[PDB]
């Protein structure tokens, strides 16, 4: 609908990142405070590589229309490009799950899981590879709806290939990465499935600080290991079928879903459509 910088009133900071930054604003063109509250994503330090990446990210979100995918509202130019999205009042599923640990049961976690699978299958249909599935990137609309909230690392597959090779300079979410993503930089629907199992793990730990994928893996590798060595030993751990433990209270049938996503053989990993059916079958049994 095109947003004018002069009417985007800053309210607060919703989140930070190395390349991104998200603010809570009020788009009030009438200056009568009847304007809608929106989320604004801006580049922390704008370069030409980050800018071109951001324009590719804006087109990715503009092209996505799904109930479990954050709504795109528009852009805000000067040059200093800003992505306008809908405001989701409850924030990340990461922070929400901690605050309502006591209030969110396994049945409800499976509702969220199911929704994540639906949104992820929608992405696959468009040949988009998320490359950063983590509960931190899932946003809460209300108690009964979560949406995939960021697409900063999302890449479109080549027409001819089923993977995409990319080595982005800087810090990667290595503890959510499939082995082939760590060793060969190959990103596919199957590496997204691996990362999904880490999301499902995250949920069932209720984001307990000590139980996080980095903390659990660093414990397995050794807290003495530093720098480029962490990636090396993680590769070796995953190769020797070293895996995240079953979260406390997690039923064996949910942990099985996790371990199946964490297959070293890319081809024997489940599909998002099969993951959805299983999660829904388990939900229906619990109900
Ligand atoms: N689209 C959105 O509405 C939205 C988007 C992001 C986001 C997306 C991508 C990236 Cl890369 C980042 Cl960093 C952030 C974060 C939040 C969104 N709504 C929120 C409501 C509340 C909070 C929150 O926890 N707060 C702020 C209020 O005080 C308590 C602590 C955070 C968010």
């Amino acid at each position: 609908t095109q947003f004018e910088e002069r009417h985007l009133k800053f309210l607060q900071q919703l989140g930070k990142g190395n390349f991104g930054s998200v603010e809570m604003c009020r788009y009030d063109p009438l200056q009568d405070n009847t304007g809608e509250v929106v989320a604004v994503k801006k580049l922390q330090h704008s370069t030409e590589e980050h800018l071109r990446d951001f324009e590719r990210e804006i087109e990715i979100l503009k092209s996505l229309q799904h109930d479990n995918i954050v709504k795109y509202k528009g852009v805000c130019y000067s040059r200093n490009l800003k992505l306008i999205m809908e405001y989701l009042p409850y924030g990340s599923l990461r922070d929400y799950l901690q605050k309502h640990k006591e209030r969110i049961d396994h049945i409800k976690l499976l509702q969220y899981t199911s929704q994540i699978c639906k949104g992820m299958e929608y992405l696959g249909t468009k040949r988009y590879i998320h490359r950063d599935l983590a509960t931190r990137n899932i946003l809460v609309e209300n108690e009964n709806r979560v949406k995939i909230g960021d697409f900063g690392l999302t890449k479109v597959l080549p027409q001819d290939k089923e993977y995409y090779k990319v080595k982005e300079p800087g810090e990667s979410p290595i503890f959510w990465y499939a082995p082939e993503s760590l060793t060969e930089s190959k990103f596919s629907v199957a590496s997204d499935v691996w990362s999904f199992g880490v999301v499902l793990y995250e949920l069932f730990t209720y984001i307990e600080k000590s139980k996080s994928p980095p903390a659990e893996f660093m414990r397995m590798i050794g807290n003495d290991k530093q720098g480029q060595m962490i990636v090396f030993h993680l590769i070796e751990l995953l190769k020797n079928n070293g895996r995240l433990p079953r979260p406390d209270g997690c039923p064996d049938e949910i942990y099985m879903i996790m371990t199946e996503c964490w297959n070293n053989n890319v081809n024997q990993r489940p599909s998002f459509r099969d993951l959805a059916l299983r999660v829904d079958q388990i939900r229906d049994n619990m109900a």
